[PDB]
């Protein structure tokens, strides 16, 4: 599973090229989106009522959400390469699944996409970044949770999106039943902080198939220390 | 679920079974052809872990142990695969070891020139770190009925496959010469292996140590009585770790 890896990091690639990433983790109850993180190798949080930011700091993870986020990634949805230029696009595709569709009502769908496509409210450096953003939250009508994990081809200014003009190039959508709402920002907030690893991210950039990503989680936790 | 097992051991009517805090040091071994060798003591916990350093020279100051997730999945993997003798009725190290040795399992994978020599390692002294009664300013730190369990990892030249095996004594025992606090054993863990696996057991023996200063797993440990309860102990453990990017 590093024999997976080494293989990777180390493929010609023109324009799948690594960048830095900045991270904004926005969440939602079924109401609007609402941003509660943010990351920049250093980790801060909304307080105090939405009144803040925190002050920044190297994030922790719980180890029981990082298996939850793999397991996300092994039974999810996972487009790669995904062109598409607007929300609207990226929301329709991933709900069109001939699977992910398969799961969910036609009244389920209706619910989900009103959900994807509400605006989203921020708090309100690197020249080549982009960004990525990792949605997650409840909505009462569903019954299974859902997952996608996006990476779109030209990397594209998704407006409104980001608190800060920057072209997104990943998602992560975790949408799911009422009751999951903390397990879902923990997850959110693993997939965030595992972006801000080195090696992994780079695994995000040029990873070409769903495994890829599996081989990129499993040696992350091969490699870190825990604190019991 | 993995905390179903696990409720159901916190909880059950037991007597003499009850917890203990402990003491814990890991031993460490090398066994290579035609060099004598000894078991050395490398490291100790008492909630806080000391290693030992410099050579031998020192101890470290104490601090909070924190532990590679690999090497947890390979203890994880020992509690799966290796020898779980609980409740053992043994006096002395010599009999540990062969009721060790003699599970019909674990002499159906050995030489007769390879139990030799493990039993051999087996019984060799402890040096300790007293530059060695004799003993310590440490020993007053010990909360009075604790019960102590030894972590004895290392390497034998003439192994193929890894040894393992974790065991838990009825009446807990003061072997001569094993800890270096008089204290008597309750738990043994052993893990011994061919040449040039002995760093990775040497975290694997760190692992093992410091998930018994785990109030939960030590209590599980105490109570277990079966593989099966260790291992839920183990994955509820692993379940609320924090992880260090």
């Amino acid at each position: 599973s590093q024999r997976v890896q080494f293989i990777l990091g180390t493929e010609e690639d023109e324009e799948h090229v690594p960048h830095e990433l900045f991270t904004e983790l926005d969440e939602i109850c079924m109401a609007e989106w609402k941003e509660t993180a943010r990351w920049l190798k250093f980790e801060e949080d909304v307080e105090d009522g939405g009144e803040r930011w925190s002050k920044p700091y190297v994030a922790t993870l719980s180890l029981h959400s990082l298996f939850e986020l793999r397991s996300c990634l092994i039974n999810g949805t996972v487009l790669l390469d995904m062109h598409a230029n607007s929300i609207e696009e990226i929301s329709d595709l991933i709900l069109d699944q001939q699977e992910l569709s398969s799961d969910l009502n036609d009244s389920m769908r209706v619910k989900v996409r009103e959900a994807l496509l509400k605006k989203h409210h921020h708090q309100n450096i690197p020249t080549g970044a982009e960004a990525s953003n990792v949605l997650v939250g409840e909505v009462d009508i569903l019954d299974r949770p859902i997952v996608a994990f996006v990476r779109l081809s030209p990397a594209v200014l998704l407006s409104g999106l980001t608190e800060v003009p920057i072209p997104t190039r990943f998602l992560f959508i975790l949408l799911g039943p009422v009751g999951k709402g903390q397990q879902y920002h923990e997850i959110g907030r693993s997939m965030a902080t595992i972006m801000t690893d080195e090696i992994f991210h780079d695994v995000a950039y040029k990873a070409k198939e769903r495994d890829d990503l599996l081989a990129g989680i499993d040696e992350f936790l091969d490699q870190v220390t825990v604190l019991p």
